[PDB]
């Protein structure tokens, strides 16, 4: 019936409210009358569904089966694992709503097309999963340990190793003597009496891993947690810094390789496979409305009374300048004819609100009336609005997914965590925020370590399944939108070898250079020579030829010439020279002009940029509106005072009595200039949570922040992320859519793969025997394949039969070789896994497609490297003297990431590019004339790195996409 449809959707949605209120802390029932009422509600719903199923047992087939399955579980449940099962109850609804029968059907129909991509992932997880366990097995456990003969006195109460101030986040991991770790022993700080830190010489294994028990490399189970965290690019750096302490500094290659293979090449390959499968008077008012809005953006905490008053007066004059047009438009036009054109209705509503807090805030709707004068924006907005219908279903589908997972997360770890941590799963409202948080991947791993250490280490499957299937229904969204769009002489070379030699001097520069040594003397008179050569080169092109690229080349030579004529005048200022040095780091840009392949790509990006250029203005407009709106809400609010106590304190007048310092948060909403930076850490999606917390804690202009003072401010930040993400998605879509217009042997190998995963840390003697004994078997069978007779297989066996020989020689043959030679050889048995590459015909076809499009990518890749060269060089100049001793604490920069070289400033620029804690880096370049420069350097780098990385993905998409079309 049409009315049989609503009896079901009444009791399915009645079910959710009985799941919505869980109150997990209050376990074992009988808490209140309401709890009993909720229990009573359950019986009615369960009784009704069984009866409904029976009516249908009197009479989508797949969907019908699912309803029966949930019902059977419910009956069994009535007869704590069973209790969590209830959550599935909400899934009955997918069949009920038609708009979801279809979407889900498509989702479920795409999985057999991701057969190949999934297969590729296993190779990546397995290959890097074993190389981790071969190398860093139980390496993380070690700590400085006493020399174990002498026991310290009872009175001192020291632990027995070196504990840091926070042993859960940053333990002190010493490096074994047989290894070369960065953090060697005896580097421990003097104790704050006798200093016991001077007696921590021995370094040996300890019971606990670095983050709770979670970050660890001593099973194949615990390696795949850490590989999954590197691939999701969240907190990946923390892992690499522990490896570099325990086992050398050359371990960075493993991580970089993992990231440009697992994290970029593979995660953005299941976007490619999933989408290739489908295939005069009015001109005066425009000046008036702009200067009204710009009149709003001049707030700024602590403005003088002469300015607040002027602004108030200004508002009054403007209102009459809009009212008397309304009066004019109500007299030169008729009253009925005024209403009919629909923008004239809206422009009169703003007048009535103006004449008559919320009203004060509302003034920001006055920019809206400007779209009556822009034809292009008017057309653009409608197109954007058209996509909402397609988007609404997925969002509706997404809501069910968050609800289910926020309900499930209450059952597993509801009241286990930690006062409790802010990201906790108890109260529902803070469970849906935590599940929305993991879907933006921002500190999803800080919740993992509370999750794994509270229930069990098998609780990573809750977070693997929330991140995977949350990101799988978000890749579909891009594709669904995307599909709809588809249905509507030698001179150049010779001078190039002078620039690449020019780069080496730029790279060489660092602040720790003596003014009189030979590194200094070489850099001064290589400046003279290069400038002269370039200067000579410039005339040749102008006495012969008598253009955009040339001016850039021309400007650079002039700047260099000017630099010498202030460097000569050094005796006779400093400020001009500093500006020149930064400008002098733009020398690398010359390379683009010389290379034709590279040159075309740079021009091409600009042309590609134009179609979505218009949308950017709309996106830009939103930042200003939320920038002004944001400023009004928290002008004096982000003043948090730091001390050791931070209790019994409410005011600046109280926090000065105890002598605690007052800290204005680095990211605050004081000006429109600061609010526009703090809305870039929100938009970036990194560190948005840590901004959001003090936006919820914000109380008053001179007050101390109260935790969770106003949880209604979640609407200011969560709603901002869902329209930044929406706008960014549209821009990506716009750019793409305009371009268009045996069987024994394999089994034997499989058996071998399982055996290599058997190894762990402190495996017993017999499994060390059996594993070794087993190897002697698989060595024989692969020779028996080369008897029975591809080039790689011959090479593969050679490594094997070589390995058995080396290991054996050491025990009873002769003097051993160095252990390092043996260890490398053991790893090289992983090459046997590559042979099953041949069996997978499908993976190779999918894989080659990337190669065909590789040449376009190569130019982009070259461009990406050039951009790190300019920024890295630039970075060293600005941030050379930042340091991190005990007197200067630093948040993002540290021992492993500094800007004091060109090498260390090249690794530091890589984790800004992946997006891991770059706001902690920008937070402490500010901590010491740097307030304007430092946000320009970190905002313009991120928007130009991510924009090159987008143009790679859409270039791999196009070549791959074209294959499907020919058929
Ligand atoms: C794709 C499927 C691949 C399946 C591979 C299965 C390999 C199993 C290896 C194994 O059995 O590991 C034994 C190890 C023992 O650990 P434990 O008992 O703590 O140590 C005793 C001595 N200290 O304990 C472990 O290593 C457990 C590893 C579990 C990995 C499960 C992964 C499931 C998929 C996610
Ligand atoms: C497509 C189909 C989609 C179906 C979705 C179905 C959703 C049903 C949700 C029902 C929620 C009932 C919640 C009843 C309740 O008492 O929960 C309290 C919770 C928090 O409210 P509050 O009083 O502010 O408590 C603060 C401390 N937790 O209340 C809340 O704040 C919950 C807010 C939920 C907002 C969801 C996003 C909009
Ligand atoms: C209006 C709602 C529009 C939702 C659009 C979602 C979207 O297109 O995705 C953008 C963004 C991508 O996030 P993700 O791929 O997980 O990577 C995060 C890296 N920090 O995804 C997000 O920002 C999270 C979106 C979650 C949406 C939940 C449903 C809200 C209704
Ligand atoms: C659009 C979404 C609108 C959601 C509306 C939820 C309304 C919840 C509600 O009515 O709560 C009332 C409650 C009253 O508070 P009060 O009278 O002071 O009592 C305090 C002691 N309980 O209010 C409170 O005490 C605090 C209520 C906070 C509700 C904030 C909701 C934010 C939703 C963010 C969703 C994030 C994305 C999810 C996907
Ligand atoms: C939609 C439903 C919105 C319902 C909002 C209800 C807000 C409310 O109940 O009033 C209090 C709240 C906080 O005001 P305040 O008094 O400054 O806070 C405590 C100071 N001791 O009043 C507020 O000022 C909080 C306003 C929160 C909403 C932010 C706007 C989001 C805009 C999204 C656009 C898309
Ligand atoms: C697939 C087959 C890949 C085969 C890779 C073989 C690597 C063998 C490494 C053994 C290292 C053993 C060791 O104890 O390392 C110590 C070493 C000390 O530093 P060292 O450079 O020797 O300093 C000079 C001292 N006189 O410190 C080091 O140098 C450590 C170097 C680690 C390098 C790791 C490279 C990993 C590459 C994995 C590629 C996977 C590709 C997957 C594609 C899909
Ligand atoms: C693939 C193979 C890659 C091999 C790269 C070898 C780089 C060797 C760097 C080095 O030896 O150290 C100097 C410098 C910083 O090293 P530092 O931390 O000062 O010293 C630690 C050990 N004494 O080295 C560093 O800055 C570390 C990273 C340097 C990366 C330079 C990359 C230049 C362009 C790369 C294009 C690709
Ligand atoms: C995003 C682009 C397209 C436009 C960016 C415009 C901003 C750079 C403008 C808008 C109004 C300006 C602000 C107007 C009021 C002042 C208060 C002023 O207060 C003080 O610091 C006084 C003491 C001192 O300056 O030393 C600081 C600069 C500031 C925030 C200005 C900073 C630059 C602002 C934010
Ligand atoms: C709209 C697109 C480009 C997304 C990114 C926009 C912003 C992230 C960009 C646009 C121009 C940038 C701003 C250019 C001028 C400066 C002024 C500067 O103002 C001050 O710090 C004055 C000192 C004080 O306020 O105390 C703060 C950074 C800021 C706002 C920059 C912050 C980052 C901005 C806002
Ligand atoms: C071991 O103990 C002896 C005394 O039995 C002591 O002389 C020696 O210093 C100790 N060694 C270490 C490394 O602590
Ligand atoms: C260091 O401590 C470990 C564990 O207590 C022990 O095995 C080792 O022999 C100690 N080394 C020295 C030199 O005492
Ligand atoms: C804070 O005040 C409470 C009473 O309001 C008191 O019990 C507590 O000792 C105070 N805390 C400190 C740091 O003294
Ligand atoms: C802050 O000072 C104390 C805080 O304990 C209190 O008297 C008052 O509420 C606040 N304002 C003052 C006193 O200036
Ligand atoms: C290796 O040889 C030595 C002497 O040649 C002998 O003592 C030892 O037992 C041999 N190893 C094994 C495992 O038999
Ligand atoms: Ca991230
Ligand atoms: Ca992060």
């Amino acid at each position: 019936n049409p009315w049989f449809e609503r009896i079901s959707m009444l009791v399915i949605l009645l079910n959710c409210v009985t799941l919505g209120m869980f109150r997990p802390c209050e376990d074992i029932a009988c808490d209140s009358q309401r709890c009993r009422i909720l229990q009573a509600f359950d019986d009615f719903i369960f009784a009704f569904f069984a009866v409904e199923m029976v009516v249908k047992m009197v009479a989508g087939d797949t969907w019908n089966r699912l309803d029966f399955f949930i019902v059977i579980a419910g009956m069994l449940e009535y007869s704590s694992a069973v209790r969590t099962v209830r959550v599935l109850r909400p899934l009955r609804a997918i069949n009920r709503v038609p708009s979801m029968r279809i979407l889900v059907t498509l989702l479920l129909d795409t999985l057999p097309m991701l057969g190949n991509v999934l297969l590729l992932c296993f190779f990546v997880f397995f290959i890097f999963g074993i190389v981790g366990v071969q190398l860093w097995a139980g390496l993380l456990r070690n700590r400085c340990f006493l020399p174990e003969n002498f026991s310290l006195p009872l009175s001192v109460d020291l632990e027995r190793y070196y504990q840091t101030e926070n042993e859960d986040e940053s333990p002190f991991i010493c490096s074994q003597p047989r290894e070369n770790g960065m953090r060697s022993c005896r580097s421990v700080p003097t104790l704050r009496c006798v200093n016991w830190n001077q007696y921590y010489t021995n370094c040996s294994a300890g019971e606990h891993n670095p983050f709770k028990g979670a970050i660890n490399f001593d099973n194949i189970g615990y390696a795949w947690i850490a590989i999954f965290q590197v691939i999701t690019l969240e907190g990946w750096v923390d892992i690499m810094y522990f490896v570099m302490d325990a086992h050398s500094f050359y371990n960075f290659i493993y991580f970089i390789l993992l990231i440009i293979v697992g994290s970029f090449f593979m995660i953005n390959l299941c976007l490619v496979v999933i989408a290739t499968q489908f295939s005069y008077f009015g001109r005066g008012i425009m000046i008036a409305i702009l200067v009204n809005t710009l009149s709003m953006g001049i707030e700024y905490h602590e403005q003088p009374e002469e300015l607040t008053n002027a602004l108030e007066i200004s508002n009054i004059v403007f209102t009459s300048l809009f009212a008397l047009e309304m009066l004019l438009k109500l007299l030169v036009y008729g009253p009925f004819g005024y209403i009919k054109n629909p923008y004239n209705i809206f422009d009169g509503v703003i007048v009535v609100i103006s004449v008559w807090s919320v009203l004060r805030t509302f003034r920001l709707m006055r920019v809206l009336k400007l779209v009556r004068f822009l034809p292009a924006l008017q057309r653009q907005l409608v197109v954007l609005m058209k996509t909402m219908d397609n988007v609404a279903t997925f969002c509706m589908l997404l809501m069910l997914f968050i609800f289910i997972f926020s309900i499930l997360g209450m059952h597993l770890f509801g009241c286990k965590f930690a006062l409790p941590d802010r990201k906790n799963f108890d109260s529902l409202l803070w469970a849906i925020v935590t599940v929305f948080q993991i879907l933006t991947q921002e500190d999803w791993n800080k919740v993992l370590y509370n999750g794994m250490a509270s229930t069990s280490s098998w609780a990573a499957l809750y977070f693997i399944a929330l991140m995977t299937f949350g990101n799988y229904v978000l890749f579909n969204l891009l594709v669904a939108i995307l599909v709809e769009g588809f249905q509507a002489k030698m001179f150049d070379h010779v001078v190039l070898v002078i620039i690449f030699l020019n780069c080496i001097t730029i790279a060489m520069e660092r602040p720790k250079i003596d003014p009189h040594s030979a590194e200094r003397i070489f850099l001064t008179l290589s400046n003279y020579i290069f400038t002269a050569v370039f200067l000579a080169e410039m005339t040749v092109k102008v006495v012969a030829l008598g253009s955009s690229w040339n001016v850039l080349d021309g400007l650079l030579v002039l700047i260099s010439v000017i630099d010498i004529l202030v460097s000569m005048v050094s005796d006779s200022i400093l400020g001009m020279l500093r500006v020149l040095r930064l400008l002098r780091t733009l020398r690398p840009l010359r390379v683009i002009s010389r290379a034709q392949g590279l040159k075309l790509v740079v021009e091409t990006l600009m042309s590609s940029l134009k179609p979505i250029g218009n949308i950017v203005v709309i996106c830009c407009a939103f930042f200003i509106i939320f920038g002004i709106l944001g400023v009004q809400l928290f002008k004096g609010k982000f003043f948090v005072c730091q001390g050791e106590d931070t209790r019994n304190i409410t005011n600046k007048s109280d926090c000065a009595e105890a002598s605690y310092r007052w800290v204005r948060h680095k990211y605050n909403f004081d000006n429109l200039g600061q609010a526009l930076m703090s809305l870039f850490v929100l938009a970036s999606k990194d560190g948005w949570v840590d901004i959001m917390y003090d936006g919820l804690d914000a109380v008053g202009v001179d007050q101390q922040p109260i935790m969770n003072h106003n949880p209604w401010m979640l609407l200011y930040f969560i709603s901002f992320l869902l329209i930044v993400a929406f706008f960014v998605l549209n821009m990506f879509v716009g750019v793409v859519v305009e371009n268009f217009h045996d069987l024994f042997i394999t089994g034997v190998i499989g058996l071998n793969v399982v055996t290599m995963a058997m190894e762990h840390y402190q495996q017993p003697q017999i499994l060390d025997e059996a594993l070794k004994i087993c190897n002697y078997i698989f060595t024989v069978i692969f020779v028996l394949e080369s008897v029975f007779k591809n080039q790689l297989d011959l090479a593969i066996v050679l490594l094997s039969i070589m390995g058995i020989t080396l290991e054996e020689i050491e025990v009873n043959a002769s003097l051993p070789i160095n252990p390092t030679i043996i260890r490398i050889m053991r790893v090289l048995r992983i090459a046997r896994v590559l042979k099953l590459l041949k069996m997978a015909v499908g993976m190779r076809a999918l894989l080659d497609t990337v190669m065909q499009a590789l040449p376009q990518v190569g130019n982009l890749g070259l461009l990406f490297m050039l951009l790190f060269f300019i920024f890295a060089a630039l970075g060293v100049e600005l941030f050379g003297d930042l340091e991190c001793d005990e007197t200067h604490p630093c948040e993002g920069l540290g021992r492993h990431a500094t800007f004091r070289n060109f090498g260390m400033a090249f690794l530091t620029l890589f984790r800004v590019s992946t997006g891991d804690n770059w706001n902690g880096i920008m937070k402490d370049t500010l901590r010491d004339y740097n307030t304007v420069i430092s946000p320009i350097y970190f905002v313009s780098f991120v928007l130009t790195a991510q924009f090159v990385l987008v143009n790679v993905v859409i270039a791999v998409l196009m070549k791959h996409l074209e294959e499907s079309n020919k058929e």
